């Protein structure tokens, strides 16, 4: 738990991704950031609200210009397991134009504290709506919406606008 | 206190829906209160072979199962509701058997029917079960040895047992 605001992401933390395959490796973060321009988002989850809805296809519509920028990789994160984030992936055809992990745990999102209790919506403790510019491990830019709901802030026009 | 052949009637509650805002939540009562009911638990959603050898039995036999005077056939696994949905509609199980969701994990917790599932990437799931409840008394009860193993949680079974 340390507020995320424009320091170093880099916590032990790991994520996950896949399709019912068989090892169960999972992705150190590292991996993920370290040496890299990285455009990460974060959503509720899976088949929730207003986000296989107007959160998702703005990054994969805008996929080039991120690429554009020097963009490394731009991935979807949220905590479900890494099953149902692919099925979902799959659903709205978003794979192959951005990375999608799981964060089970939600233990990548407590060492960032972006965590909130939707237990009142039936899901469980989740992520909230964020998006961010992480270059090697150091968050440029951050955006979290004031409500999980609201797609104000966290939008793939915006992030765009500050790399 | 693990399930056996008791009376499931605990103040717990389940889901099941499509994201669809109210979010009304249905007392474990309302289900078992005066009915004969079949119900399934698996680790969850998109898993393993839950959506490929354990769902299809039972649904396959929905008339079997009415044809012995049972009320109600329902899947339940720690999911949200919206996510039980999804996968339901995918493997066309719906309309056939009613599918709950256990989000808090607290319906299976009341049971003491929840497993450490982390190593398979999926958290604290339920374990694979199936049982025949009349009117909250449990008079059949199977649990897998290995939430994995479809052997005696499967609709063939728990249908030679009503």
């Amino acid at each position: 738990i340390l507020s995320a605001a424009s320091n170093v992401s880099l916590q032990k933390a790991r994520t996950w991704d896949e399709g019912v395959e068989s090892k169960f490796s999972t992705t150190p973060v590292n991996d993920i950031f370290k040496d890299k321009k990285v455009v990460i988002f974060g959503l509720p989850g899976a088949y929730t609200g207003v986000c296989s809805s107007k959160h998702v296809p703005p990054y994969k519509h805008n996929i080039d210009k991120f690429k554009a920028k020097g963009v490394d990789s731009v991935i979807c994160v949220a905590i479900n397991d890494p099953y149902t984030v692919n099925a979902w992936a799959e659903k709205i055809q978003a794979k192959d134009a951005i990375e999608f992990y799981g964060d089970f745990d939600g233990s990548f999102h407590k060492s960032l504290e972006l965590t909130t209790d939707l237990s009142a919506g039936l899901l469980g403790i989740r992520s909230e709506r964020w998006s961010a510019y992480v270059v090697d491990g150091k968050v440029k830019a951050l955006n979290v919406e004031e409500s999980p709901s609201d797609v104000k802030v966290s939008g793939a026009e915006t992030i765009l606008g500050q790399i």
